[PDB]
């Protein structure tokens, strides 16, 4: 609907800005800038992936497209528990004192790796659920879910970038405010779509 | 009543804006933008659908037009209860400790699926009541319930989009404020239409 | 993506600022100034290094690229504990009174060295995790992780430097605010990437 | 990196200020003024010196480049304690009443000397850790650590001095604010580099 | 009036740039997709993304009046 691919977005931007001097490279740069700005703000269902990873050398390697972490779950063969975050001091104390819980329970971050306390042999599987970065929008990849969901976001971002390029201040701020409002609306709608109309009761666990 | 289909809306927009240089494609883009903006705000009776889904692989697939969830109810053969939301930690703790309630009682969101705790065999029926997105308004779909219910919303949205296109600010803000007021009025009337004139007493349940 | 190397950044700066009198040396100076400014603000995953160091003369030599310290951990052969910071007076009192703890436990800073209280013989290994400075971007080093992760930071910094050079105030403040906002967004995302969506429980250690 | 020596700094100042009437003497005066201003504010690792001094005539001579004192420690031959500051009245009372502690414990300042209470024979060694003044920057000494670390400080200081010389007000304040911000950033980064990311416990001593 | 590239070589309407911009683009290896820029040197129009010989262009311009004799 509305904007279907990158070419339609470029045509709409040219029509709305009324600037015939824009080349393909500048439009691609503007679209890339908008996508990179979006990468730091959006955490939605379409941005979420869960997959199975293997533990090597007592640690799990962070995925290359990782931006934020939702959950890490052990496999049923090693307990099947949801891991909890601990600091380095707690990790060291637990290792030194031989805490010995039932299964893999805790994790921490060292460098580019996640280290689990009850050190497991190599090949232990884990289920990691995490958010990733938005797909690239360009001539090679002319369609993305972000464009198909809320095209106003990309349109307003491109317009703001264009007016930034032509050394204009007021219109750039106007379009930036519009883009921020659209992004906030989308994020709030995604946030309130799970349990905003149901009942909550508080449950008790033991970890 | 008042505005009947897309052609009347386009004619009214042309007459009110007094702009004879607006092509069909620009008007379609404006209408699509207004509909997309409305999709994130309205939660009314006409936007609400309830239907029966089948659970496969211990999960329920979210519908493609889903925007917000109202309720999930198990079928009478598997308990006939209303599910309650729980987090991932509670889910995995219940699975590990074999909580074993009477029937399907809890649900959680993983990826694009809803997982129920008392895992059921494939083919379990559920009744899901949820809100969808507004129907697409175009030449192929000349009439929608949104246009018939309150045409001023679409008229004001199209006018605001037009004045945004022609690089104007004050009139755009004026029409945007008018559209927001109309949307708020409609939403409030829909909200206060069920029990705003009756008596409430508070009841006790057990879950 | 977007901007890939230093030459693309220079071309983009030339196009956006619309200044044909900028030589290569001025652009290199602007980029270097932006890098030095970033060196005092960013503490992210790509800036983190952990490595093994030898204790010579009862002290550990601070690395030359060190900017901030994250943790120091003794090797398992000498206790395998996470060191804690103490002042000079506490160190002197512990030395005088022969405190005699189990293993290496405390550290302090003297000059350009880290001194550990349970004095160890020369050659004791430690694991130091710390932050370093960003790689220098120039003709000899055309690609860095900072440019690839978020090109808007470098673009806005270079533009701000350019407008500072041409004796302009309003545009310089504008671009400085944009750069600061981008840096804050990146830092906040990196800060929240770890455990902003998990559960915390508070644990007890012994030190 | 960026600015490597004094000549490059002078060239950059001439280019940025766009003033061809500046002579070598004026530039050296500006650089000296900036260094003198910096000497009153910076207390960093590179400014720190610890060395052994011999007490003569019951006192220790203050070093000629001393700007601020960090610590004074007695040698292990005379107790190896960290001295504490006392006023003149306490010193006189302790001398008169023959307090007689174990080793050298207290010190005070008289004129240009540090006097220790448990008067020791001449030749007693002490370890003094203190801050000095920044090295001079001129033709004879064209490279200093301060220029290498954060060249923006010197560049902004020289620009502010230049605009002060030409009887301008707004630009001088602008560049002075920039220089102050840079100095504050450097000082904060140096301050938070020791234990801002570790744990603190509070320990007990006896003095 | 106008210069346009052939669709095979990019099909872009060329834009005028000065000599300094041309030199900067050449030195920094801008490398766009097709031919986009041009400048005037002597009696020639030089296009920036240097193309091998035999690249057709469509030029629209004004001529002199025909001779009456």
């Amino acid at each position: 609907a509305t904007i279907n691919n990158v070419t339609d977005l470029a045509i709409a931007a040219i029509q709305w800005s009324d600037r015939q001097d824009l080349t393909q490279e500048l439009l691609m740069l503007f679209i890339g800038n908008t996508t990179d700005r979006l990468n730091r703000l959006l955490r939605v269902r379409e941005n979420e992936h869960f997959e199975t990873l293997m533990a090597f050398g007592g640690g799990i390697e962070i995925p290359e497209h990782f931006v934020a972490l939702r959950s890490i779950t052990g496999d049923s063969l090693i307990g099947g528990r949801t891991l909890q975050y601990i600091t380095q001091d707690i990790f060291t104390h637990y290792v030194n004192y031989n805490y010995q819980p039932q299964g893999v329970t805790y994790y921490t971050r060292l460098g580019n790796f996640w280290r689990v306390f009850p050190v497991v042999p190599d090949g232990a599987p884990f289920i990691v659920n995490y958010w990733t970065v938005l797909p690239e929008l360009s001539l090679a990849n002319p369609t993305t879910w972000a464009l198909t969901k809320y095209p106003q976001i990309y349109l307003y971002g491109v317009l703001e970038q264009i007016y930034l390029y032509t050394m204009d201040e007021a219109r750039s701020q106007f379009w930036g405010q519009k883009l921020e409002r659209a992004v906030m609306e989308l994020q709030n709608e995604e946030n309130a779509a799970d349990f905003a109309s149901t009942r909550l009761a508080i449950k008790d666990i033991e970890r």
